[PDB]
């Protein structure tokens, strides 16, 4: 079937939509070259809607079966819990847009009787009514990005997906627990979502140097969303059914896979009918739980197919990387394209084709790959990395203009130990929380779909519980790394690496003269900037840390 019928009515922003980076002083010491960062708007979605929009063929084998079969084996072994209205209220995000029924987030959160017994209404109707569609809002998404003259040309805008907030918390009370906790059930170590970056590397570097002699590649799906079928999304839905579940929640599960995860009607933010989808929405509880058992189920018969030998997968999402034992050059390159052609087969066809790598950096998955540097013993210490370019452009933009989420903040965060977050997303900004006295003032982050609230002051405990203490004191990163963030500054016009240690000796001193956490603030994430370097010991609070968000669906 098309993953989307359209009726020709557009898809329309609610808000005032800037596609461009404005005149600012603090944002021209980030970068100089303005003109080549943008944001995404509205205007492109007809762009998008081109490339998302496709028949889907899909064929099943015996190695898909066989997976399946081993995968409902382990999904019955868990045991999920349904959520009163109450406690799914009380998880859902602060920010998350309000219901067309009258009421929002915080009315939700506070357990407003109006927004509670509306739920228990959209609840009582997903028991009833296992088959109407439910409406679904679609709406372009608003990204920054920098220019790239290499590339082939300006990104449009991605499109969102998503129910109305009633239906939104029903589906963390029918759904929370099982996507919580059944993907690291069923597939255990390639699970991504359980890791932090230090855990992360951790384990790609470990599974490669396990290998008598590894290859490994990325395996880039086209457009995943639109090629899950409303065939995966039941099969989805069959894993989940294999779990102990309560009554209400098995028929809220059926209902919601059938009325709004395998598709329905889009309506734009102007309330006319834009469509008809059957792939996966974006905006739903299920997306990243689904996305990861549908994106190892197909790679791991794919595997099967393709014969590799001692196949690791590791599946975050739709972004998918396998290290496995080399066969030798030539049956290795045979062997991916076998590969290959049983993705495609099971409906997953490649954007870019993959190719097989002998060297562990060279691999890019979840857009960043893996680099070298050391630590203060001199040890190698190995650590995720990406091009900087989107990062800074980002930073430059949230530099300028307010906005609600902070993709500075979630890049220190996921990029703490490399070169170009600590050296300026640090400095910069929290030269920024300094001279605005905001250093205390909690900020909204997200990443990879988990939402959370961080005081920047916290940074230094939240580094050291994701990444280890190493990640304060790196140094002799790589050339290559050094090249390309040198080079990426003077695309961008953003100052030299130079200019930044400087910029840092500052930030670093007015910190260590407020004492208490800007104090610690000062003295680990800032020891790289001095000549002669602080002790830097493990601090107590980086044990008792509450990593806990919400999911944005
Ligand atoms: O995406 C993550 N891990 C995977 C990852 C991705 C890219 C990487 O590479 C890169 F980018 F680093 F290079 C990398 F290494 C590691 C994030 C988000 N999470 C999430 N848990 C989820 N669980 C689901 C479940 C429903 C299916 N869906 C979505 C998410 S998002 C929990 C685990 N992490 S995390 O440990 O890094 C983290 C925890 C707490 C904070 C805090 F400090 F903010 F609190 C900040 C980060």
């Amino acid at each position: 079937s098309m993953s989307y019928t359209w009726t020709g009515a557009l898809i329309t922003p609610c808000a005032a939509e800037e596609s461009k980076l404005p005149i600012n002083a603090l944002s021209n010491s980030l970068l100089r070259h303005h003109n080549m960062v943008y944001a995404t708007t509205s205007r492109s979605a007809g762009l998008r809607q081109k490339k998302v929009t496709f028949d889907r063929l899909q064929v099943l084998d015996d190695h898909y079966r066989d997976v399946l079969k081993e995968m409902k084996a382990k999904a019955s072994t868990v045991k999920a819990k349904l959520l009163s209205v109450e406690e799914a209220c009380k998880l859902t995000p602060p920010h998350s847009a309000k219901s067309k029924f009258g009421y929002g987030a915080k009315d939700v959160r506070n357990l407003s009787s109006k927004a509670v017994n509306h739920i228990h209404s959209v609840w009582k109707d997903l028991l009833e009514d296992t088959v109407t569609p439910i409406d679904t809002t679609i709406m372009a998404k608003n990204e920054v990005f920098c220019v790239q003259p290499e590339k082939g040309g300006r990104k449009p805008a991605r499109l969102i997906v998503f129910p109305d907030l009633g239906v939104r918390v029903c589906e963390k009370m029918a759904l929370y627990d099982v996507v919580s906790t059944l993907p690291q059930v069923v597939m255990g170590s390639s699970y991504g979502f359980q890791y932090s970056p230090g855990q992360r590397v951790e384990f790609l570097v470990n599974t490669w140097k396990s290998k008598k002699n590894p290859m490994g590649f990325s395996y880039d799906t086209r457009c995943f969303d639109s090629t899950v079928t409303e065939n995966d999304i039941r099969v989805e839905e069959s894993i989940y059914q294999c779990c102990d579940l309560a009554p209400e929640a098995r028929q809220a599960i059926k209902s919601l896979t059938e009325r709004l995860y395998i598709g329905g009607p889009l309506t734009n933010s102007k309330g006319q009918n834009c469509g008809y989808r059957r792939c996966r929405a974006s905006g739903v509880l299920t997306t990243s739980c689904g996305n990861t058992l549908t994106c190892y189920l197909k790679a791991s018969a794919a595997c099967r197919a393709a014969k590799l030998q001692d196949c690791t997968m590791l599946v975050n999402g739709d972004d998918l990387v396998v290290i496995c034992e080399s066969a030798g050059t030539q049956e290795d390159a045979a062997s991916l394209r076998v590969f290959t052609e049983a993705m495609t087969r099971y409906s997953a066809p490649p954007g870019d084709p993959p190719q097989p790598e002998y060297d562990l950096e060279l691999i890019t998955s979840c857009s960043s790959n893996v680099s070298v540097a050391h630590d203060a013993s001199g040890k190698r210490v190995y650590y995720l990395t990406r091009d900087p370019t989107t990062p800074l452009a980002r930073a430059a933009w949230e530099t300028a203009r307010h906005t609600p989420v902070n993709s500075w903040l979630g890049n220190i965060i996921m990029y703490a130990p490399t070169l170009w977050a600590r050296m300026i997303l640090m400095t910069h900004f929290f030269s920024i929380l300094l001279a605005q006295e905001q250093l205390e003032k909690a900020l909204d982050c997200q990443i990879y779909g988990a939402c959370y609230s961080i005081e920047p002051l916290d940074l230094p405990q939240i580094i050291e519980r994701l990444h280890g203490l190493s990640a304060f004191s790196l140094h002799s990163y790589s050339p290559g790394e050094i090249n390309r963030v040198a080079s990426c500054l003077r695309k961008l016009g953003v100052p030299p690496l130079r200019v930044w240690r400087h910029r840092a000796r500052s930030v670093r001193a007015r910190l260590l003269s407020q004492g208490g956490r800007a104090a610690t603030c000062g003295k680990y994430l800032f020891n790289w900037a001095v000549k002669t370097k602080l002790k830097l010991t493990p601090i107590p609070a980086a044990s008792q840390l509450d990593l806990s968000g919400w999911f944005v669906a």
